[PDB]
């Protein structure tokens, strides 16, 4: 039994629900938190800029030192940095953007991710700013991750649609 409420259950491992990833994660103090990251990790809106708006800038200062140090992610790939004041950990995390022309199919290797984590607090990764179709996202996401995810969907009408479409 952990701290998460609310949540609709989607799959043995998968739950949902229509709420500001950033508000769950002030509330909860998840183990885990993921952000939809850029590979140059420059968090500016969606996902990235509000928790990194909640950190006051802390998330951007200690990403900087980690590009600087290591490079930038693979689309794809992913890091483990501090959760600040928003939980122990972030699990930063590229999937493709198809504003981009990224590959699609890399976001199954994006949410392979997940499963070195026991449970996480995620959103949905490669829609909204990034461009792909979230319905898709939700499916690629119960097909692959194995650990337990709790999904915050920011748009309350998009949640009321990946409910009554889900297969
Ligand atoms: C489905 C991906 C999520 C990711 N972004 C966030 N997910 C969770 N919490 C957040 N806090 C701040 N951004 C958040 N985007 C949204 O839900 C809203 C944007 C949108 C509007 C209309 C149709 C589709 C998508």
């Amino acid at each position: 039994v952990n701290s998460f409420s609310g949540y609709l259950k989607l799959t043995d491992n998968v739950y949902i629900k229509n709420a500001d990833i950033v508000e769950e994660a002030k509330k909860v103090k998840p183990t885990v938190v993921v952000n939809a990251a850029n590979v140059y990790l420059k968090h500016g809106g969606g996902v990235a800029g509000a928790l990194n708006k909640a950190t006051n800038n802390a998330m951007q200062v200690e990403s900087d030192d980690y590009i600087a140090t290591n490079g930038p992610l693979k689309v794809g790939g992913s890091c483990v940095l501090s959760g600040h004041n928003l939980a122990k950990h972030c699990l930063h995390v590229v999937g493709p953007n198809v504003n981009k022309g990224e590959d699609i199919q890399l976001l199954k290797s994006a949410y392979e991710n997940f499963n070195q984590h026991e449970v996480l607090l995620a959103p949905l990764l490669s829609a909204g700013i990034f461009g792909a179709d979230p319905i898709h996202s939700l499916r690629v996401c119960v097909d692959t991750v194995r650990t337990n995810v709790y999904l915050a969907v920011f748009d309350k009408n998009l949640y009321d649609k990946l409910v009554s479409s889900f297969l």
